[PDB]
């Protein structure tokens, strides 16, 4: 069952909260600790009510005020909290597509881990907000089978979980076996349909059967955690069919491991999942990585940015 770490604050008063925030901002400087503790303990819907209340009481726009007063990764994190939950994934998608080049990592990550229902809603908001079709901007920025696989997934049309046709489980585990042995370089079209179109429970049975045929897990054969956009996507889909919290816990782990931090991914997964499954991601993190998410964040981040992330966690 999915559990998030941010819920609605009981006893919420949008007006009183807008006043605290005004007082924190107003005058020389800023009180970041006041902003930080309030906005991490109100849900996203309550933050939208605070923005509305701030504007009725003061005629000032709350988010421009926050962008004025805050700086750096803390500012980026607060701005991300303030994005309406329904617009945020579409916002991240638009910013990976836009401009020169493209950030394929955010593309793989959101399209492979969002459910068909989330994707239909995202496609809708993206159009409404940006005028173009998510699909046309994706096609405009990606090439090859990576492009094809993304479009397949963007159709939000996986089969229903019902007819476990074990003959087609058999059949599909064979195709993937043969494809794995050829390093996913030969019959792309066959396996893009299997990974994009089958039901989640069919593909779980297919992944079990693959292992019984080969002796190893299917991600062993696709395991190049770098280099090759299609392979990175195949890996994100296999991982998300098994468990979307486990896959998102893993991208968090790799955002902090080594020199530096991928603060954009750390902010994106912490914020986008705070009210969906961040608790499940936490449990998966500890289980698969033998460290709690809190402790890795704490050693990897500093200042008010750290304080706010630890309160979200
Ligand atoms: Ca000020
Ligand atoms: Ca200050
Ligand atoms: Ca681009
Ligand atoms: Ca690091």
């Amino acid at each position: 069952v999915l559990r998030g770490t941010v819920t609605d604050f009981p006893g919420f008063d949008g007006r009183a909260d807008a006043e605290t925030l005004r007082k924190a901002m107003k005058g020389l400087g800023t009180d970041e600790e006041s902003i930080l503790t309030l906005l991490t303990s109100r849900s996203n819907a309550q933050r939208q009510e605070i923005s509305a209340a701030f504007k009725t009481l003061f005629g000032r726009d709350l988010l421009d005020d926050l962008k004025s007063e805050l700086t750096g990764k803390f500012e980026k994190l607060i701005v991300a909290l303030m994005k309406p939950s329904r617009l945020y994934d579409a916002y991240e998608l638009k910013h990976a597509l836009k401009g020169a080049g493209t950030n394929e990592k955010v593309l793989t990550e959101i399209i492979a881990s969002r459910t068909p229902e989330e994707l239909r809603a995202i496609k809708q908001v993206y159009e409404e907000e940006y005028g173009s079709s998510l699909e046309d901007d994706v096609v405009g920025d990606t090439s090859g089978y990576y492009q094809r696989m993304l479009v397949v997934l963007l159709q939000a049309n996986r089969d229903p979980d019902a007819g476990i046709d074990e003959a087609q489980v058999e059949q599909d585990a064979q195709a993937l076996f043969q494809a794995g042995e050829l390093k996913w370089g030969t019959d792309e079209e066959k396996f893009i349909t299997i990974f994009g179109t089958r039901s989640v429970s069919h593909l779980r049975k297919v992944f079990d059967k693959y292992m019984t045929i080969s002796g190893f897990q299917i991600e062993e054969t696709i395991d190049r955690e770098t280099s090759g956009n299609l392979e990175q996507l195949l890996l994100a889909v296999v991982k998300s069919i098994r468990s979307i919290p486990a896959y998102l816990a893993e991208t968090l782990y790799y955002a902090m491991k080594g020199a530096g931090t991928d603060d954009h991914t750390l902010i994106r997964v912490m914020v986008s999942r705070s009210e969906i499954d961040l608790f499940n991601i936490r449990k998966e993190f500890r289980k698969n990585f033998a460290t709690s998410l809190y402790s890795m964040i704490k050693g990897d981040t500093s200042g008010d940015y750290k304080k706010a992330l630890l309160l979200l966690c």
